[PDB]
């Protein structure tokens, strides 16, 4: 097994996957690493199993159809994995915790949003469709762009949104387009 967390790339108290060489901090994995369960398989492994059990699940899909799916166990898992893929980027730090807004010439957003809030919401089963999760994720970046205006810090929102969107298209097998 790897000697650093797959998510944050630090050492520490790591739990090792039994079916692949990845390791995790307890609260870096999503869902948080389960108490017992020997063997234990990480989210990467669980996602790969879904794909392998239904090879056709990799054929292209329309975003509109994906968004209307109910959050049954497999879609819950896919959103958890998508959230984890964002935390895997170090620039996620900017979007993890609850923001505050006091900048001359700007007003804060009407509906603040942040990664840890989406994490809690997934954990508490507050989303009934994929759309709820994706709307909250996109809102994080949209709030940032609107607040920071022409400051070059707006680019951090663009950058992390691009990680989100690429992983969304991969995990949910969105039909490739020009
Ligand atoms: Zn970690
Ligand atoms: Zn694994
Ligand atoms: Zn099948």
């Amino acid at each position: 097994n790897s000697n650093i967390c797959e998510v944050c790339n630090k050492w520490g108290r790591l739990f090792c996957c039994d079916t692949c060489p990845r390791s995790f901090h307890e609260h870096c994995h999503i869902p948080s690493v389960e108490a017992n369960k020997n063997p234990w398989s990480c989210i990467f492994c669980r996602i790969k199993t879904i794909q392998e059990r239904c090879p056709e699940s990799q054929s292209g899909h329309q975003e509109s159809e994906v968004l209307m799916r109910q959050m049954l166990p497999e879609e819950q898992l896919k959103c958890e994995f998508l959230l984890l893929k964002v935390y895997c980027d170090s620039k996620s730090c900017f979007f993890a915790s609850e923001p505050y807004y006091n900048r001359e010439g700007s007003q804060g957003p009407q509906k603040p949003m942040w990664l840890n809030k989406v994490k809690t919401s997934l954990n508490e089963q507050m989303y009934t469709r994929v759309e709820g999760f994706v709307q909250d994720m996109r809102l994080i970046f949209h709030n940032h762009k609107e607040f920071y205006r022409e400051d070059k810090f707006t680019r951090l929102g663009i950058q992390v949104q691009d990680i989100f969107e690429k992983n969304f298209r991969n995990i949910f097998a969105i039909q490739e387009t020009s």
